[PDB]
């Protein structure tokens, strides 16, 4: 638990923490109340993870955008300022902190990116993205470079991919709109685009972050950076003579950068609620109070008005409010980390790359939209006492004369499939999924349910199952993708994991000691199992006939699990794409005993992963937990796609079977 009559504070890394604690310690000095301020690695992830056990810090700091999801999930005390001293902070910096309504945190700053440039390197900077390309190439005779910025946080390069028209929630109304996303556009694409071109160029370095940026900057040696309020005190010491000004306009329009208010949360759980709000109103939201911060590393433009007019003719902070004006505030809704998370992992593979921009958008896009969504779950009925049940729009429900009453279960699904309704009919879900495997984003295909619910009729029928249709599809597209230049190459494997252990289905090596480890590469996302067989796919047939002898040889105990492998290479662009689809027959679910703790331990597993992902919030992912989730890990993680069949009988023998499976079915789709 939290210490009752302490405060514990958790404040970024790159703010003035010193100063903070400078502050803690005049609190302590006047109440006797320690103060203890820290730093934590990833805190606005270990601050929900803690939080939801009751414990963590009494105060948590961090840009806004992060606190309505910390209020939606009750982790925050309502604020209770007067009116006296909410008359001390601009309005639009307490419009940042409110979440249905409510004050859910004290507003401390307004934070946005600005251009910093080298005054000796480059007296005038250039008001263009458009003209950087040749700054460059001018610097880099003189052994020095056009800019250098942290191209790892999506934070820095959205003011790019928003200037022609990319945004995060179409605002209308009070509301933002959770379904209207803008992630893929053409404003994005275009911003992206040339970010990528820039990379391509060698005008900058994808693995550039913020460390990298910073020295290089700081030591003279990139004529621009791109950076916030809290990183001037380190260039101050520096010997570099700087300024702060505008972002450089792309295709005539401004830099759009995502504004943030630096805010203070109160713990939901602390028991010193009323201390922590007297350090905050009295002691650090003073002239005093915020000096001491800002002496440390600056904080920007502060909400306190008495200490903002103070320092309102700093030229670096009217280029930040500048640049704020042209930028839009950040939303605060839950939504936003789904956002972040969505466009972090598409800029890192455009950059890198690995995939094109258009696909890289495609994919966060629909991960960060309350659309279609990442994972789609749905119900398959196979085909035959009957289960009385309604399929309403989707809904499944399910009613029982238990003698002698009326019970109604009901289950929420993205779609419900039933009495003959076809392969080619279910395929259609799926069929849309292909492109983007062979786009380099990968996807996963479950089928789940006890023994006799229809699982490998679904996945495996020869002629119609999920595997034979992708295997068609795949060889499909790859035709009419060499119009436009693309080759491709298709490789399978295909493993069988019973009791935790993983069987080459197509070359079973010989020696006992044969190791099948999962070996991945964290960097490019790809993942390996060594000495396991893989087969060159020439055909859909071929590969079906391969897959029909490895069969000819339990099954119901066990995961089998196809890997097809898409490699592109466009000699058009010059453009790679390494895309994956897993197409996983499970171990049917139904409640020897070791092979029954085994399959649950895994199927359990499984669902805790998805589920997790699903949050999109940054909850903690146990892909160790089990073989199935450690080797899918890369694709199901990211802006990988899933889908999850889940079978059932309409018998009413196995209702109990049959509802287990559909409660494992809500708890995957969220
Ligand atoms: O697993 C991947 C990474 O996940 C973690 O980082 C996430 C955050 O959890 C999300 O909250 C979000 O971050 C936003 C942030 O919310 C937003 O306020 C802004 O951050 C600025 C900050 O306002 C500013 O004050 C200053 O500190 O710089 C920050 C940027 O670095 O923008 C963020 C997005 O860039 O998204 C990220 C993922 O992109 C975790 O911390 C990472 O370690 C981890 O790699
Ligand atoms: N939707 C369906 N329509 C008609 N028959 C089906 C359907 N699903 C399964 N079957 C039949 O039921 C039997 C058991 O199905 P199966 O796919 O083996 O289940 P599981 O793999 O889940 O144990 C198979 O012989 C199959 O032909
Ligand atoms: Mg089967």
């Amino acid at each position: 638990k939290i210490e009752e009559g302490k405060l514990v504070i958790w404040i970024n890394g790159d703010k003035g923490y010193n100063g903070l604690a400078e502050v803690g310690k005049k609190f302590e000095k006047d109440t006797g109340i320690k103060v203890t301020v820290e730093h934590p690695d990833k805190l606005e992830e270990k601050f929900p993870q803690v939080a939801a056990t009751g414990d963590g810090p009494d105060i948590i700091f961090w840009a806004h955008d992060r606190f309505g999801g910390y209020a939606q999930s009750g982790l925050l005390a309502e604020i209770t300022p007067d009116k006296a001293f909410q008359d001390k902070l601009y309005p639009f910096t307490w419009d940042a902190v409110r979440y249905n309504g409510k004050l859910i945190a004290y507003p401390i700053a307004v934070e946005a990116l600005s251009l910093i440039y080298n005054k000796d390197l480059l007296p005038n900077p250039p008001k263009t993205w458009e003209e950087i390309p040749a700054l460059d190439k001018e610097l880099k005779a003189k052994g020095k470079s056009a800019l250098m910025f942290n191209l790892q946080e999506p934070y820095f390069t959205w003011p790019l991919i928003a200037a022609d028209g990319g945004y995060a929630f179409k605002y209308e109304n009070g509301k933002y709109d959770i379904k209207d996303v803008g992630v893929d556009n053409a404003g994005a694409k275009a911003g992206l685009t040339f970010l990528v071109d820039l990379i391509k160029n060698k005008h900058m370095n994808a693995d550039t972050d913020y460390s990298i940026a910073e020295a290089a900057f700081n030591k003279g040696e990139t004529a621009m950076t791109i950076n916030g309020p809290w990183a001037w005190s380190n260039i101050d010491t520096s010997k570099v003579n700087y300024g702060v000004t505008v972002l450089p306009t792309f295709k005539g329009q401004p830099s759009k950068p995502f504004v943030g208010v630096l805010s203070a949360g109160i713990n939901a759980a602390s028991p010193n609620k009323e201390l922590a709000k007297e350090f905050l109103e009295n002691y650090l939201l003073t002239d005093e109070g915020l000096e001491a911060v800002n002496k440390d590393k600056p904080l920007g433009a502060v909400a306190l008005k008495s200490y903002e007019e103070e320092l309102a003719k700093d030229p670096r902070i009217a280029a930040t409010m500048e640049n704020a004006q042209k930028g839009e505030i950040m939303p605060n809704i839950p939504q936003m980390s789904a956002f972040w998370y969505a466009v972090r992992t598409a800029v890192i593979n455009a950059a890198s790359g690995r995939q094109t921009v258009d696909a890289a958008l495609a994919a966060a896009q629909t991960n960060a939209a309350a659309l279609k969504g990442n994972i789609r779950v749905f119900c398959r009925i196979r085909n035959v006492d009957i289960i009385q049940y309604e399929a309403p729009q989707q809904e499944l429900v399910i009613t029982r004369n238990i003698n002698n009453n009326f019970s109604n279960l009901r289950f929420l699904f993205d779609k419900i499939f039933e009495r003959e309704q076809s392969n080619d009919l279910v395929f259609e879900e799926l069929s849309q999924l292909i492109q983007c495997s062979l786009d380099g984003t990968n996807v996963c295909v479950f089928a789940y349910g006890q023994t006799g619910s229809g699982k490998t009729f679904t996945m495996s029928h020869p002629t119609n199952g999920m595997i034979p249709l992708s295997l068609k599809k795949i060889f499909n597209d790859i035709e009419e993708l060499k119009e436009k230049g693309w080759s491709y190459t298709v490789r399978g494997k295909f493993i069988e994991i019973y009791n935790e252990a993983i069987v080459d289905l197509l070359n079973p090596k010989i020696d006992p000691n044969t190791k099948y480890e999962i070996k991945h590469d964290d960097i490019a996302g790809k993942t390996t199992v060594t000495n396991v067989s893989t087969i060159d796919i020439k055909s859909p047939e071929q590969a079906i006939t391969i897959l029909n002898q490895a069969n000819k040889k339990h099954s119901s105990r066990s995961h089998s699990i196809f890997i097809i492998d898409l490699q592109g290479y466009n000699s058009l662009t010059k453009e790679s794409s390494y895309g994956t689809l897993n197409l996983i027959d499970l171990a049917g679910s139904e409640r020897r005993l070791k092979e029954t703790q085994a399959i649950n331990k895994s199927l359990s597993c499984l669902g805790d992963v998805i589920h997790s992902l699903n949050l999109k919030d940054g909850s903690h992912v146990p892909y160790r937990n089990s073989k199935l989730t450690y080797l899918l890990k890369h694709s199901l993680g990211g802006n990988s796609k899933t889908l999850m069949f889940v079978n059932i009988s309409p018998l009413t023998k196995d209702l109990n079977e049959t509802i287990n499976s559909l409660r494992f079915a809500t708890k995957v789709n969220n």
